[PDB]
């Protein structure tokens, strides 16, 4: 065969296979081809030159293909797996042909490498990859100016597929606009050759909508000069526009430090508005596990939607959250979700070092630039300190109501002021043993350690009180007001006292507010009784039922009647009898004492009056003011009316001051109870004042009378420490001519140790009980003397 | 021949060509790739089928080929355009060998369009220049995570190229910088993912600079769901970080809110750190006009400088501000320099917005709300009310410095901590009739009506002294410390009290830190006058300068002496002769009031004992011991171990003693004072006691003998009533040998007033003026009596 050196000079590997499938001919391209020898496959089976995988199957193709009766080969057309005897493989292409001589069926193969074409193939599949992760339209031109190549972006920004957009002019075909942007001119002007020359123009998209869009053009010349090709990038400007615009509103909102649930909710609905249409959602990381922190309000789901999700992460370290987004497919471009993502992440991790940063700050601080006030944050580290030695403070919970007014007329700024004047107010009436804290907003708390109930209502009707006087904030009047709760126990934890304030604060406020009320009921209905009482007093002297006592005072020695005494007394059948000791304080906190002092003055001068009318007289009754807390400016208009109303009698009655009540305070009394010394007015006193001032005024103000009080006489036995000054005020009223009488002498121990230490006159239960006036005239009638 | 029919229904094009060029074997195959037919080219010379460029030269090629004798064909490798008969071109590819046959050489071409290929390689070519031009990282990694692709963004940013960085892993040619913390297992992580992820990484180029850059990796798939490629994409974010770090200490910094031209600083500053050799200025537009807020102070030479001037704008929309900034050419790019204005301004509309509201209510409200503390305009009401009352009051001007520790130590936030702490330990420390201000910043106004300047020195020092204490926030000390101006007159203008106060107070912080100053002309050089007579009393009190004097009693009944009182008495000629009045306040306001104290009683007793040598017998000696201000302190032990240091007896020694230092403490000072009474000095007192005479009578026996003070002798000609005091007195006298000492007597018209009253020892001007030390020894021998 003269054909046959033809095949064996060649670079294609040449195999030959009979009908009985014996390989006939094997160049020795076909020997590089597979790595094996010619002799090992001529005249043998075609079975090794078959690949090991395929073996048992390719013998079953080789019978079907002669089977078939088809006179055309239609396999082989594709790439093939060739192994070659080191058991590596490649990629071959064959060129068979079916060969019919000799009565026999032929088949003869010509084999070819194609390891360069599958190489650049994939080459090329690799190349389009990285094209379409590019974050940017690009399109290759040539100087035939057709779009060749296109890109993911391009598609997705003008909605130009690769088949449609290929082959057609770029600057003709894509549509222009109705207006004078003559987009292939303004290329052509001296641009598309040589200048890398930038401009905006408008284009038209599948959609409807036509979008603004700089086109940079570069040409690329090869070694020769010649312009081999072109490159545009199409890119958008809406998208940089609305990109600037989200960053300034979030930093806008972030800047006013919101709350942790406003910001999430501010850069939940800035990411919509610039990505309409999409649900978006944040979650943070605590404690590894992920919480809800914001949503967009339509929660319903989008049909063919994608999702982005992205890890928000602080400055350094571990991720603090996870945002997600899901949006409808083909709404919005992938690069463009992509940037809207690395900005909102970038701006939660802000949100989150800013939320961490004013935890810090929160379990920390103590004072506050508001209100100038320590916070909860330091009540809790001082009434722990009060709680733990023991002692049990009182703790008043405070919420002034109908701030809301304020605040929407003239906003936060002046609610701001009038809480600062509400707290200047406490600060300018607390007291030294006193705290002030206010715990959260609007609610205070003031500390005391003043544990009794005479106390307790009257510093909270005083801090209640405060507010009388409106707050007045830029010439408009605001009438606030208080609710105030009071808390009180002995060895409890301070939560079972703060929730029992609080409780009491929740019932006032609902119940209507301007008000104060207890927790304990056991501590509550004590208030309300003691108004009974309070009420039953004012019914009382009013309606002149109250009674009056007479104590003697006799001589030690002579044993005649010096004088007598009025005692106020107060029977009641509701009540029972009630000690001046306890009702005085009642009424000097009703504020019904000079109707008291008014009804002892009259009853006491009347009470003489008949005795006097009567055939007995007596030399005085000493008519204790100053015990009954007479103290007030209009002293001397009653005592001279109420004598010259029953008669010229002033040497018959005396009046008692106590302890410097007219030196400290009354100084306009102590100027003018002289017009009543001057009437005839006796005086009597109880203890002396400042040294060399409070000598009876250097004897100035006549007094007449010192009165020993029991305190003294009731010890006077078992202390000759007391004895001692008991001796010196017996010789200053004896050098002064003072008189001296002592009050409550029971004993005849007592009685002799008064005469040796020589007291002018005695009073007490020695001689007679304090008796009514209806027996005083027959005892001092029937009894003389009880020497 | 059967393999030229064999090839005639082969897919292979085929030319065969004879020593005459003619060609007898030719294919349906080559037809279609030529277009002449069988009929045409059989027997026909090949050279028809040329390409006329070769028409002078093939035949010639094929007899130099024949002439050369190449054995081994090895020629037309390379692909070949072709021109078809109807003149349409394409591209082949050929195989060439040499044919031995019938005694003659031969020529064989096999023929293949190599359209479907060269298709590949222009696809190729022209995806390069798409993913080569647009200067963006983008790799593509195998499953395996080595890297396949790399474009010329990745190589002239981090240095390797594609034949070095093809076939290894992402990541040791990304190994990090010789920071390791968290990194290196950052990229680990990244790099290994399995679902789309992004992070920021520090990474080290390969000529070793220092590059931050965002890395992206996602994934694509084939068609059978299985993992085929990742493509990962880097970007350089210096510039990003950089704008991220101002956004990040913006914030920080305005979600405190520090004062406006402090938040400009604070913006400029952040602005030149960001920006290279830049100049930045920020207007703010106050009644339709560029008023100056802030700009930075680098004023470094810029070669070619570029102007910017954004108008910030208001929430409305109206011009409200200028971000004017110049750059110098070629520093920063335009997207950067526009970008960073963008933030600012920003920022900056924030600003002002919060300035603007500011800005309306500062004339008006009355209360500072950074402290709660009165404003400026609270103390302009403050002085128009005093001034009105004609009431000159003082004004110290409270700088609190050294602020700016806490300032760039830990921030604004705890500045304010810091501030809320001085001010609290101000009013825990402050007076029921000082009035507080907060003028501005760190500078307070306490107002006060003292006019001592003991006590102006008092307060300023406590003021001074108040904060020794470092303020402990965190456990961090920080000393701060304060300036105090005063200003006085009789009345002056309402802000001209603050401008004179800022005068020195401006004079004390530019010179030293920490004190406080009058105004020079006058006062601030008479607190060093004073300051100067007290290291004189100091050094007088050391080198005993100081001297005992001497005045005589007389009994008022003719009789001879009683005691001999003591005085301290100074006299330097540097300072002239102090008097007591005026140096015993200063040696109690040095702090050496203890040695003057020891002292006047250690040259008491040596002073008796020199005495005693002689026929002098001193019937009675009496220190004071009580204007001197003693302290309980240290009362008792240097008056007793002033007798053993002499020896001598307690029966002439006496004390004085006041009820003010008496009941400064009910507890020790009269227990120390029983351990004398008990050694038996005399015990004097002053203007009588309080407690009712009890421990004047009982504790220690003070009426050994009681004085009279020089207040009243000079004035007994009004209180005639003083007859019952001594009245008083002489009764315990003549019961138990009590005596009474009056005191300031200077003609016999008071003599005789004083002693027509039984007063038994009369003493003062009338009878001699206190002798100097030595003279006694001779008075006392001479006059006995005096009668
Ligand atoms: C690496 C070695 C081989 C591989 C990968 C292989 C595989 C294949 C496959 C899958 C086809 C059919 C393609 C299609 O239907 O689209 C084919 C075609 C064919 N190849 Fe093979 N085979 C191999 C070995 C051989 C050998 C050594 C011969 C020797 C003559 C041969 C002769 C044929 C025949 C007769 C056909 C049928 C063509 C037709 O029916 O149109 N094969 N080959
Ligand atoms: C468009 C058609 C053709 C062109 C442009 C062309 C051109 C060339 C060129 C440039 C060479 C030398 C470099 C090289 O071989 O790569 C060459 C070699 C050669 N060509 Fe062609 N040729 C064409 C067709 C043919 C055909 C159909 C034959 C048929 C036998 C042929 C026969 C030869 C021979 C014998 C050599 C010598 C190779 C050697 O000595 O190594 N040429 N041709």
């Amino acid at each position: 065969g003269i054909f046959f050196p033809a095949l064996e000079q060649n670079m294609m590997g040449a195999v030959l296979i009979n009908e009985n499938d014996e390989v006939m001919f094997f160049n020795p391209a076909a020997e590089k081809l597979w790595g094996y020898k010619r002799e090992e496959v001529i005249g043998n089976n075609i079975d090794m030159l078959i690949p090991r995988d395929l073996r048992p199957a390719h013998p079953e193709y080789i019978r079907h293909n002669r089977e078939g009766g088809k006179a055309r080969v239609e396999g082989m057309s594709a790439e093939l797996q060739l192994e070659k005897k080191d058991g590596s493989k490649i990629w071959t292409r064959f060129a068979l042909s079916k060969v019919s001589a000799e009565g026999k069926v032929y088949y003869l193969a010509l084999v070819r490498d194609a390891s360069v074409e599958m190489a650049q193939k994939e080459q090329t599949r690799q190349l389009i990859i990285a094209v379409d992760h590019l974050d940017r339209p690009v399109i290759v031109l040539d100087p035939e100016r057709h779009i060749v190549q296109c890109n993911r972006a391009f598609t997705e920004m003008f909605g130009y597929c690769i088949s449609e957009a290929s082959g057609m002019q770029p600057d003709t075909l894509l549509n222009t606009p109705e207006f004078p942007a003559d987009n292939r001119i303004r290329l052509q002007q001296l641009l598309w050759k040589t200048a890398r020359d930038q401009d905006e123009f408008l284009l038209l998209t599948r959609t409807g909508e036509k979008i603004w869009i700089k086109a940079s053009i570069s040409p690329v010349y090869d070694v020769l000069a010649h312009l081999q090709n072109l490159v545009m990038t199409f890119s958008d400007i809406t998208e940089e526009r609305q990109i600037r615009q989200l960053e300034g509103n979030i930093l806008a909102a972030m800047c006013s430090s919101p709350p942790f649930h406003e910001m999430g909710e501010i850069i939940c609905r800035n990411i919509e508005s610039v990505l309409n249409e999409s649900h978006v959602s944040l979650f943070a990381l605590r404690n590894g596990m992920p919480i809800h922190w914001a949503s967009s309000s339509h929660g319903a789901e989008i049909q063919n939607a994608q999702s982005w999700s992205a890890t928000i992460r602080q400055r350094d370290g571990a991720p603090a959250g996870i945002l997600q987004i899901k949006t409808s497919s083909g709404a919005e471009t992938s690069a463009f979700i992509e940037r809207v993502a690395d900005i909102s992440q970038h701006m939660a991790a802000l949100a989150l070092e800013q939320e961490k940063s004013r935890q810090h700050i929160e379990q920390l601080i103590q004072f506050d630039p508001m209100t100038g006030l320590p916070n909860r944050n330091n009540l809790h580290n001082y009434l722990d300190d009060l709680v733990d030695k023991a002692v049990s403070p009182v703790v008043y919970l405070i919420g002034v109501d109908h701030i809301q007014d304020v605040i929407d007329s003239l906003g936060y700024a002046w609610a701001d002021q009038a809480l600062l004047e509400v707290v200047n107010r406490f600060r300018e009436k607390l007291k030294p043993d006193q705290y002030l804290c206010r715990i959260e907003g609007t609610q205070f708390v003031l500390v005391s350690l003043e544990n009794d109930v005479s106390n307790i209502t009257q510093i909270a009707d005083e801090l209640r009180n405060v507010v009388s006087k409106p707050i007045m904030i830029d010439d408009k009047p605001f009438p606030l007001t208080l609710s105030i709760g009071i808390s009180y126990d002995l060895g409890k934890n301070r939560d079972y006292l703060l929730s029992t304030a609080h409780n009491a604060m929740d019932y006032i406020r609902k119940n209507g507010g301007n008000g104060w009320q207890f927790f304990s009921p056991a501590m509550n209905e004590m208030v309300k009784e003691r108004l009974v009482l309070g009420a039953a007093l004012k019914e009382a002297i009013s309606n002149n039922q109250l009674k009056l006592v007479y104590q003697p005072q006799i001589f030690a020695e002579t044993g005649e009647l010096y004088g007598i005494e009025a005692l106020a007394r107060w029977h009641d059948p509701l009540h029972g009898h009630v000690p001046p000791s306890r009702f005085i304080p009642l009424a000097e906190e009703i504020g019904e004492i000079e109707n008291i002092g008014r009804w002892v003055i009259a009853e006491a001068c009347r009470q003489l009056a008949e005795w006097r009318s009567q055939n007995i007289h007596i030399p005085a009754l000493s008519v204790n003011l100053s015990a009954l807390h007479f103290r007030s400016n209009q002293l001397p208009n009653q005592v001279s009316d109420a004598m010259h109303a029953w008669g010229i009698d002033g040497h018959q009655l005396t009046v008692e001051i106590t302890e410097s009540m007219m030196m400290e305070h009354d100084t306009e009394i102590f100027k003018r109870i002289q017009i009543l010394r001057d009437m005839g007015v006796g005086l009597s006193v109880d203890d002396f004042g400042t040294g060399f001032s409070g000598l009876s005024r250097l004897v100035s103000l006549p007094v007449t009378e010192i009165k020993i009080d029991k305190s003294f006489v009731d010890r006077c036995l078992t202390e000759k420490r007391i004895l001692a000054l008991l001796e010196a005020i017996t010789s200053i009223g004896q050098s002064l001519n003072l008189t001296v009488v002592a009050e409550g002498v029971e004993t005849k121990e007592q009685f002799e140790m008064l005469r040796k230490i020589h007291c002018r006159v005695i009073q007490g239960y020695f001689f007679s009980r304090p008796l009514p006036a209806e027996e005083i005239p027959g005892w001092m009638s029937s009894v003389l003397p009880l020497k």
